[PDB]
């Protein structure tokens, strides 16, 4: 009661091939459905299409997420581990929970009094064994802000399940979260929860310095032939022939390849400009979207590929990209000076531009009659040979997702990014023990419905290992370094305004530094 | 499975990713071309974004095992699925792994 | 400039502030930071120990030297103490150099 239960811990240390980024902020934890799992469906939110049709259960327990870059990073740490890295993977992680205090709030004639209770407790357990719904990796919000200084609330846990409609399946589980051993902690108690990661690839933070169809010796032809010439030229009854030329310093297009351009799944080119982009309605119908059980759903951000060629910037494709939000910007229908729209242009030496066919096939068989027709591959599933990066991280973007328990994946990057695990940083579950009200004097079988209006806060630190894969370029010139540009503006970047409130100005990526191919 | 592939979010918070939602601005009398971007949430559940793809297909010609719904005609080959090899059809059966029919 | 002593690593800046403690949230989740606190300040005391080295006089002098001293006259109110009201002050800049030394 009169003795802190842990200190405030968040700064980075780098020891050359790891960095420990510790991370402490405060929450404050509500009572929510007031104490009750209720069941929730499409038609409790006010009914949807069959597309938006969902059923599941909202819960009465929090859950922590630190699941983005800008909880661990700042934005100085990420610069100086964007500059000069090649990967990094995390290797460890060290959740603590301490300082505890349930607040008990009584609200009496207006006047609203809030006193401590100290013998009120709190239940958090952690699902080690991944018997849950895993929520997160879906990008949701109630992150560990990204600025040490504000005070975050919990979210609130909920879960879905299968659905026909608004109605639920006979496979349809019910979780209770009560059915866990969680861990009663008062003021003066502490939660402490280790884990260490499997082994997952490093992130690859260098973009590459060669084209994947430039890969030869610009000074020497090959040894190869291909069909250059089928019709003698001219005459002036030029007929049927077959001519071979050897691939050359001036034929690159023409010579022989040992690999071929990452996956393709087609998407819709939008103009940032809007005076470029077709006068209709096409933010459905016009998108390229899965089909699932009978219902759609938007591919987005898709698979991983480049956003535009070169010298267009202001096209990007309508979802396969991540957009951020600017500071404060609302919830729908915000215009694009309120977002941040990523560029993934940096893989376009690999994966081949999200907007644009993959290639040509021939369709048919050419003959004396008929002539060579071909057709353009809009979709392309992986084909022995091929080759592709994953995309970029972005320091406003998720860390990790949990790989689908399921017999078959192919290449389990998620594609929203990150890391995919098989046993992710488990689920930190949270919320506040009932304390019942007066109860009547005389026995009634019926559970009680009246509680203590509580809350709690507290801290909570969160320490990452971090394995990186320090850069060994033998390049000549200089690289392209991300950096804070020189002029003078009114605000620093990434700082609190005149009002105290921090934002983040773009959205900054890991690919910088380059490579060869 | 107990959950479907694309619905694994927390379907009481929203994403902090946001989408193409409007792209004409909606009616005055003369609506224009505009950008508009929305926040995956609860009743958006469709637009949201996803971290997988589901499994793999090669399409199948779907027939009822009530024959008075299909068609009057011999498609039993001519509407199959079937891979060519060295010149030579061979029927896709029983094929990959894919859902046999939707709800209902 | 100022006077005193110039040091490369002098004693750190010791900061210090009250942790904040938010006030009831709302009971549906909204991803704005909290705004609201519960007010409060703290207090406490705090002790500063400093050993200083000294440089003894080993004046060879004859005649007696300027000692600072309080002036011997009678006033309505001792130098360097509470008045009447309980309000402490220095009635003027006392320096250092009164011992006299050789050049
Ligand atoms: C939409 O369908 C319609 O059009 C398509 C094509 O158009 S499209 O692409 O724009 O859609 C037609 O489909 C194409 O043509 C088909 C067809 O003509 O039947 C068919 O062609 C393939 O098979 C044909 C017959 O082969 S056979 O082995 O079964 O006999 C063939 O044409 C025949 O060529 C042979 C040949 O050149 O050998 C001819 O045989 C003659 O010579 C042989 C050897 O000669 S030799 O000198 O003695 O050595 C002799 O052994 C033989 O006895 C002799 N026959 S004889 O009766 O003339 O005496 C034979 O006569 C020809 O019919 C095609 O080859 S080709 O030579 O015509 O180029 C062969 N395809 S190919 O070799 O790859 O070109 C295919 O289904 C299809 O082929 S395609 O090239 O891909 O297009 C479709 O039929 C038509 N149907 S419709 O809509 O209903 O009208």
């Amino acid at each position: 009661v009169g003795n802190s239960s842990g200190n405030w811990h968040c700064d980075s240390t780098w020891m050359g091939d790891r960095v420990i980024t510790t991370s402490t902020r405060t929450w404050a934890l509500p009572t929510y459905n007031n104490h009750l799992y209720k069941q929730i469906s499409n038609s409790t939110s006010g009914g949807s299409s069959n597309d938006n049709a969902y059923f599941g259960y909202s819960t009465p327990w929090g859950y922590f997420d630190f699941n983005r870059f800008h909880c661990h990073f700042s934005p100085r740490d990420w610069q100086r581990l964007i500059n000069n890295n090649w990967g990094f993977r995390p290797k460890r992680l060290s959740f603590k929970l301490f300082n505890i205090q349930v607040k008990e709030v009584t609200q009496n004639e207006g006047t609203k009094t809030i006193a401590n209770n100290l013998t009120s407790t709190i239940q958090v357990f952690t699902d080690s064994e991944y018997q849950l719904p895993y929520v997160l990796g879906s990008a949701h919000q109630g992150c560990l802000p990204p600025f040490p200084a504000d005070v975050f609330m919990i979210p609130q846990y909920g879960y879905l399940t299968l659905n026909n409609g608004s109605q639920a399946v006979g496979r349809s589980s019910f979780y209770c979260l009560e059915y866990f051993p969680s861990q009663m902690l008062r003021t003066g108690n502490n939660f402490q929860f280790t884990y260490t990661f499997e082994d997952v690839p490093f992130h690859s933070s260098y973009a590459h310095s060669q084209s994947l169809d430039r890969l030869m010796n610009p000074l020497i032809d090959q040894y190869l032939y291909y069909l250059s010439r089928t019709q003698t030229t001219g005459g002036t009854t030029n007929t049927q022939t077959l001519g071979f030329s050897q691939g050359g310093p001036n034929t690159m297009a023409n010579q022989a390849k040992n690999w071929l351009p990452g996956p393709c799944y087609r998407q819709q080119r939008v103009s940032k400009t809007s005076a470029d982009n077709n006068n209709s309605e096409y933010s459905w119908t016009g998108a390229t979207k899965y089909h699932l059980n009978g219902r759609d759903s938007l591919v987005n951000p898709g698979p991983a590929m480049a956003s535009h060629k070169d010298d267009e910037e202001k096209f990007f494709p309508q979802s396969g990209v991540l957009i951020f939000g600017k500071q404060g910007s609302e919830k729908t229908n915000v215009d694009i000076e309120k977002v941040m729209i990523t560029d993934e242009e940096e893989i376009r030496t690999t994966n081949p531009v999200a907007t644009e066919q993959y290639g040509s096939v021939s369709t048919n068989l050419q003959r004396g009659n008929r002539q060579a027709a071909t057709a353009d591959v809009n979709t392309q599933g992986v084909l022995p040979g091929m080759v592709w990066q994953d995309r970029d991280v972005y320091l406003q973007g998720p860390i990790w997702a949990k790989i689908p328990h399921t017999d078959g994946h192919f290449h389990p990057s998620p594609l929203m990014g990150g890391f995919g695990l098989k046993h992710p940083p488990p689920q930190i579950l949270i919320k506040n023990t009932p304390v019942p009200a007066d109860p009547p004097t005389t026995f009634n079988q019926s559970k009680l419905n009246s509680f203590i209006t509580q809350y709690s806060t507290g801290q909570v630190s969160v320490e990452i290992e971090w394995e990186l894969q320090k850069e060994n370029s033998k390049r000549w010139n200089p690289e392209i370094q991300y950096t804070s540009n020189y002029y003078k503006s009114t605000s620093v970047d990434f700082a609190v305004n005149t009002e105290g409130v921090y934002s983040e100005p773009r959205p900054i990526g890991t690919r910088y530094l380059t490579r060869n191919l």
